[PDB]
């Protein structure tokens, strides 16, 4: 359902433990590579819990594997995404996201 390629490698020791936020930047694509979302273009990070459905669960079992510092690209099947539906005006049925994400640090 996912399947996550390190760009940079994290410290490969401080990973998401339970209680704490995750705050990371990330680019979502399409298939075809084109951008549909970035916390980057707003210069505004995201901040999520794991264990409480605040993410698409690509996210919860692809970011649970990070460490701090890494930056990686997950590639998410509809399952884990938006599957048949979508998301209205942004990503369409049935789409295979890639996410560019980077855990900046935990909170
Ligand atoms: C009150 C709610 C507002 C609240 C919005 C925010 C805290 C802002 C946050 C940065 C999201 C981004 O705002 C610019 C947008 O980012 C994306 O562009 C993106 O890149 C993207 O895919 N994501 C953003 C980064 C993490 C991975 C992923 C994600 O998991 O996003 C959550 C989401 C829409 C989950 C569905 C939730 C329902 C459930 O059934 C479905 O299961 C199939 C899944 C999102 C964090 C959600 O949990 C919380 C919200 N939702 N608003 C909704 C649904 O309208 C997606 C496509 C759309 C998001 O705007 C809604």
């Amino acid at each position: 359902g996912v399947q996550v390629e390190t760009i940079s490698p994290g410290d490969g020791r401080t990973f998401p433990k339970r209680g704490q936020t995750c705050v990371v930047h990330y680019t979502g694509m399409l298939e075809d590579g084109k951008k549909f979302d970035s916390s980057r273009d707003r210069n505004k990070p995201f901040k999520f819990m794991l264990g409480k459905q605040e993410v698409i669960r690509g996210w919860e079992e692809g970011v649970a594997q990070m460490s701090v510092g890494q930056r990686a690209k997950l590639t998410i099947s509809p399952d884990y995404a938006y599957g048949a539906t979508g998301h209205p005006g942004i990503i369409p049925p049935h789409a295979t996201l890639v996410f560019d994400v980077e855990l900046l640090k935990l909170e």
